[PDB]
């Protein structure tokens, strides 16, 4: 239905959620979709991938950090995924300016040239990091939500709507502890853990892209989008994971703990569950600028995470071993 | 006249409330210079006024967020202190991408140029919102905290020295509630009140001026410095202020959470606890170092969530000349 | 009547003349005013003192385009009274008063006409004209930066006026409210050169002036109103005598570096194109346009330099405005 | 060695020359190499796959278009190598602005950062494509080796030197026509191939790696060294390649003719006939002097104009090598 | 006809071929024409040397680096003549960065301004020099030639049109070696010669002038312009040169000293590469490059200046002497 | 003497003053001296004037409103002059702020490099159009002054030293009224005037040139040289010229006054002679953050006669 006809741009195209947004898109036959990165050999692997489904689809290279480029690239354009920016907790505390310059700089720059190129929808890819950030990661992505819903609050005559959607681990994406273990298994025999009581809240690729793309569709503005998510012990995720590469005399090394990292991740703070909306699937929280949710905590720490059976049938069924 | 006695001092944000103080502080060790760096003509005139026979000074207006005038500031100076920000929390929610250019981008200008001019020490005014954050004005100090922390690893050659301090409410400072209730009575008669349930960890501006100075003389790069702070209720911060302020029908008004506001403060994050030094009056986080007589810390939390009493809260208010 | 629901941005707004302006405005019950200012303490405080009378507060620089632009979407008329004011301090901080002065000023001509602002007001100063200092020269610039804008506007509708004040009585940072304070702590009183002379104006006839060039001008023109000249000598004495309710320190400070002796309303050769209202000056640009109540001005000097008020009218001026 | 506590950048190190140069300093026991890449995913792969070699290793997240982060990689530097760029014909013809900011602009920040952190040598890493170019990738690296050229004339007194290496094909290097020609048999069963007359002079990565390498090490400053490279025929290897990654997986395959694409050229060259006027010979090495022991013969060093392998030596070449 | 009563914006106006084209459009009589030059000095000559002709001109001060001043100097403009430019080899290798920002940089500050202010057409002015390269100018031509088939490209749905013109040695131009020679033959009765070996393809300033307004009435966007022109030997032009400076002031023993090639410099010039020969259309007096990334076929080959034959001695004199190139 | 074996830049060295500092430099036997200018156009032809002078002389294309092109440009620079800028009375009025970033933005970005590359003197080349000015281009070399005068008094520990110099109509000059009345009587027979009664200080090439290189050599900084200068009538000068050039048909257009110009031109403000010191043939203004000059208004409001005018035109 919605797509359509319409002109849509990916800003992170290459990336794994990007990606996945793109070939779902793809089947609603839209007018163009528009990739949007850095990297030139990613967009290589890209072009070749979609070898004979290539028509509808364009490669620009450009970087987020630059105004003018990403101006061009949201030229006519109707739906912009917003999904470029740097996700990890270490690479964002060893290099903490590059990090603000991609996801909040980045971000204004995408938020300005979405108000000049008269846009309709912006979807904004955050995190559960952004709740209570114990990192500058998180606290990025917190400035980047509070960028958003300042632009829709702040609109005018514009007719563009500014939206953000709420990721956990989304399931063996790039650069994820899954397919590093996997590897780290078949190659070393060896794996590397930082704390086995540490928790998390998960969720599959395409958990992540239908969120993000009914978030296109249904969103009104200045709103955030948190699915309901599943918790995973680490204790859980590395005896299941060494079992299922097998198809037994690993060595789990303990390396302690990477910068900024924390123990736990939250859907939402104390404070939005008093704002709150339920949907079944899904919470919704509005601008700080009809179902009411229960007030409260919602931590790893306090959900029962998912059992190492109900855990090894999400990894084999969703088919993350190469 | 031991520590500041003939060098060259730089406070960034001197105009103000903390600014000011440090100022009168540093000038008392009888410095070779103290340079005031502030945006706007109004207020510097108004302290270089104050000062009209206390000579030792240059009055440079300026903008954090121009690296070019930051580095000029820096020109031949011993020890900077980075004391400007944007620190109202509602400001930050309507304006966020103002703070990032003032509290980041503007953090990073002072860093860099710090480096290129050879400076001895830099010293960051941080706030206890830093702390598991629920605004952008704390996470852009989150962010300018770690801005400082990786400033110090990868230091290299450079001999200069980045350290971060971290304040809670500094009491009767510009734009905040003391101010705010007394004045609001005076013409009003009316209090605005947001959630009374709300806590604070407070401080004096004597407190806090001598925690970033006594920062300045003793850190050797990477801590962070915590004075430990009386907690204080907003019901009974309200209730004193009518009381004393009147000195009594008056109005109480609920004006509601402005946005983003946190019901309590945090000293410091749970994982910080657990590598944190304890003193009798302070706590000192060190980076991933002896100092005189500190236990180790308790590891958990450090939460205002308990608060002092009316009759303390009233000398408090009483004993400091706040009205 | 003009700016009744109609969009209007103050640049400036949280200051002496940008409040006064913004008051007055507001009676008009307009659409929206936006307040731009960079300091949030006084965006504080103002929003606490309009805390029941349609006013959205923004922080931004000037100096910052893309704060500019965003401040200007969607509106009609526009108020430029952000500057760098003190002489003292644009001599000492030059390049700062360039930022603020010219490169902002830019800012707002460009975003206005990228806006498709209807009307912009620029607020300028007797020393623009024949300076002595930078802040002065930095306003004349201004000035030409406005006309030219209004020259070269080509397809634009925006229109561009410049307004021309002299001392704003009892504006933040000024000598009347400096002495007042300087008396009551010190027993002092700083004095520069007595023998210096300024036209000065009220905070109200400063902020109908600007009003006045919003609603009736048409582009180039430059508005000055005629004003009272006042001897500093007669200033600092009634200063001394009004403040009191008996020996007080009169010191020599000597000139601050940069000061001009006198102020001059226009140029000599402005005089040869100026219009003359009752009560008013209009500079048309160089570049016929009909003004009511309008004849031709006379050739010659509009110095304040001997035709000085009394000491008894200005006691009356400064008690009446209760100015203390 | 030569690199024996030093601190070395490399300016583009996490992709398939800057690795291999990175693993080479590193056995001579260099005090630090800093590792300088835009894509944190790249330098996550990099960071793990030295596990437990690391501590000599910083790894640094920057883009080369920007100055300032360019420049505090360079602190206390002694070694810089700018391996970084968009090489790619075709991505640098759909998106030439960008190729102007990686390749040029980035080499003049490389060349500013350098003298204003006073590193010891530069190490430009330049293509074959640049000499006669029919590309902007071409022209990109034209005019980054003229700026390398001019930096070195103009030092003034800097000590800071500078100097370009010329590769031709890097064997198997990131997303080029062998790894390509391997996934095309293994997944669809087609060969995608442009025309095949086309020659190319192809190196191995340590021939590539070890010439830039020894340009480090030897470089006066100005120069440029080529690598005596042999010519490799489209035709041959595109059979060879089908014939070989059938064997290892399970022939009667597909090729597909794509014709060129924008801006390929049919042939490279080391030099133009200008430079092999003045160029130097060694056995297995040109040198170049700067425009601004033993002399070569003139003519036209192309690909077209030197005899090829046959099928069996590049065969054997590619056995010895890269194959997944 | 075409430009009755249009805005024309002639980026480079105070130079050789910009003046040209100033005054062949303003016979057209459009409602303006502006001049966008960063020298006062040159637009001051230009100003006085149009004293009754200036009421339809403007004199726009503005430096192409320039965004901002470029985006307003095209408010309301209908067609823009990119013609500024670094064109001296020398000069754009011993200093290669400011090549890089008025030739590249500035070549995208048009096209972003021209796109932005929904200009109808754009002709840049490349060089013959951007054909297989031996410099830095030359670089620049190929990247910023490059430049303007991209933007066309993707345009997306701005109906603004790029195309580029193609030219070889622009005869008497500012700083070209005919003055020079001229010049040098006046003053210190010898001529510099770099190495008379080299051929050049040369073209008249009406050539020049009439290629460039013909591709901006004709140009569907993305083409590229190159116009038939005959070559010279340096030889040929040495000799002619101090027979007729010498001729005229009255002095031909005038000395020749070989300086030999100046960096960067090329042997031959070509009007395009072999590839582009296979793509090309003929017309009568003009080859057509269509756009290399989205009606007579012309022949393939090497379309070089030393594979083809000069004009003589004798025609290289007439056109020298007709052309007014002595002063 | 003072610049042998030294390392000079000249900033706008292709223009009228800027090159006769080249060549006066030149005599003193320097190390090198750098022309700085944006135009390929006029370095070729000074290239080719000094053909086998050159060696001593490099030629750098750089524009002073990009920070990066005059650092580099002052890298190891003992002596810099500032000679660039935008001069015309109406290209600053019709272009604003294009001569905002050349004579004011330009400015800093000088003084900004010259501290950080550790020159040892600045000498800005300004106007008495900077007194009481009418004009944009007034108003901007009032602002360089200005900027000058603080970049000295805010050194703090640089050993760079800055100054200013204050011109009035360099005679022959680029652009300036003699060449242009010399080519309209030769082709038009016309000539073009504004207001004949106008007033000008006007100093000759060699005097500007002179007062320059001495400010270079002597000042201590924060200082203004101005150099005493005759006052030239316009009519005068008309007359003077159609009689030398004719050497009488010609007649005259009145075009009257372009935007900004000045009726007359002041060596300084009264203010300034409150505190300027008097000198044989010079007032130095001293920085405002020695024989005592008389005060008073120094304004082109005596003229020099048609004869000693005459004299002065055929003397060069
Ligand atoms: N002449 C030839 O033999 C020849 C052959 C092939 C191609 N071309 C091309 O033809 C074009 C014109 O050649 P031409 O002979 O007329 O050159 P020219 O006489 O030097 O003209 C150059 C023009 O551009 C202006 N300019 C230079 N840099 C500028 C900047 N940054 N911003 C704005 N304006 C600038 C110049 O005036 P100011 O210096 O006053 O700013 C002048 O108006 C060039 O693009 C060149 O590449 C010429
Ligand atoms: N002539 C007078 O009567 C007089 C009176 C008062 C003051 N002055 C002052 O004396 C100085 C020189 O005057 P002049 O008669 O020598 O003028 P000029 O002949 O026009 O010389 C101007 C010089 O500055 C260069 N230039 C212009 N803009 C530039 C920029 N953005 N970046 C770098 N270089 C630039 C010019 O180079 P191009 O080759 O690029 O054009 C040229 O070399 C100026 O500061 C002027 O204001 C002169």
């Amino acid at each position: 239905m919605f797509f359509k006809d319409k002109n849509v741009l990916i800003i992170g195209g290459t990336g794994t959620i990007g990606k996945s947004i793109l070939s779902n898109v793809l089947q609603e036959k839209p007018k163009v979709v528009r990739v949007f990165s850095r990297s030139e050999y990613n967009q290589f692997l890209l072009q070749e991938e979609f070898r004979d489904k290539n028509r509808n689809i364009r490669y620009l290279i450009g970087d987020i950090r630059n105004y003018d480029r990403v101006f061009s690239a949201m030229e006519n354009i109707d739906y912009v995924f917003h999904v470029a920016a740097m996700k990890h907790v270490s690479f964002c505390e060893y290099n903490p300016f590059e990090a603000v310059l991609t996801n909040i700089f980045g971000t204004q720059n995408v938020i300005k040239a979405a108000i000049a190129q008269k846009v309709k929808k912006v979807v904004f890819t955050s995190s559960n990091a952004a709740i209570s950030p114990t990192n500058n990661y998180g606290a990025t992505k917190l400035t980047a939500e509070r960028l958003i819903t300042s632009a829709e609050y702040s609109k005018g005559s514009s007719e563009t709507t500014f939206t953000s959607v709420r990721f956990g681990n989304v399931m063996g994406s790039r650069g994820s502890v899954i397919p590093l273990f996997e590897n780290q298994i078949k190659e070393n025999q060896k794996i590397t853990v930082t704390d086995l009581s540490m928790s998390r809240f998960m969720m599959t690729l395409n958990q992540a892209t239908m969120l993000t793309i009914e978030a296109m569709k249904i969103a009104k503005g200045g709103e955030t989008f948190i699915l309901k998510m599943p918790v995973i012990s680490l204790n859980d995720l590395s005896e299941v994971m060494i079992e299922e590469v097998t198809k037994e005399n690993i060595k789990i090394e303990e390396i302690g703990l990477k910068p900024g990292e924390k123990m736990y991740e939250e859907l939402m703070t104390h404070d939005e569950s008093l704002q709150a909306f339920e949907l079944p699937d899904m919470f919704i929280i509005p601008s700080p600028l009809a179902k009411r949710a229960k007030a409260g905590f919602y931590r790893s720490d306090n959900q029962n995470a998912i059992s190492k059976e109900e855990l090894r049938n999400l990894i084999l069924n969703q088919q993350l071993l190469t």
